[PDB]
């Protein structure tokens, strides 16, 4: 499923992100718009081996297994296929221990680099929460 912006918005906040370890939902949104263009079934490949999976690219070197990133994690006990659901519960559980282990939402690339310090409330914008 590709979401509309407020369509994941308010996914997202029923799922628990909205200021989950502090972070208001428009980080979360803006994450998700730039890691898969709010897209579940997006899937990227890294150059350790690893892929990255759905709405926020959750990595398979520590949070999902995916069968073919030896030596890896699976710290969100969950296949990575859950995390291309159209359903992205899995998704927002993961995120939500990703967020929690230390760098909080710098574990997201697209978030440090197009969303930290940035208007992140812009992209809650309109939304009915
Ligand atoms: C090619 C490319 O850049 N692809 C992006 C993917 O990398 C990306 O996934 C993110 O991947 C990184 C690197 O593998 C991963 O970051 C690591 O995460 C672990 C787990 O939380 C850290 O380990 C913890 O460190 C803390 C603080 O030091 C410790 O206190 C804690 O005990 C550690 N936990 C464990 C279990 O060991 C690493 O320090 C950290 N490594 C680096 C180099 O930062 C992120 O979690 C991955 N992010 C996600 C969302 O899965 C993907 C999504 O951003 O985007 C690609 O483009
Ligand atoms: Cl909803
Ligand atoms: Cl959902
Ligand atoms: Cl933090
Ligand atoms: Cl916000
Ligand atoms: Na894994």
């Amino acid at each position: 499923k590709v979401f509309g912006r407020c369509e994941l918005a308010a996914a997202m906040k029923r799922h628990g992100l909205d200021n989950y370890r502090g972070y208001s939902l428009g980080n979360w949104v803006c994450a998700a718009k730039f890691e898969s263009n709010f897209n579940t079934q997006a899937t990227n490949r890294n150059t350790d081996g690893s892929t990255d999976y759905g709405i926020l690219q959750i990595n398979s070197r520590w949070w999902c297994n995916d069968g073919r990133t030896p030596g890896s994690r699976n710290l969100c006990n969950i296949p990575c296929s859950a995390l291309l659901s159209s359903d992205i519960t899995a998704s927002v559980n993961c995120a939500k221990k990703i967020v929690s282990d230390g760098n909080g939402m710098n574990a997201w690339v697209a978030w440090r680099n197009r969303c930290k310090g940035t208007d992140v409330q812009a992209w809650i914008r309109g939304c009915r929460l």
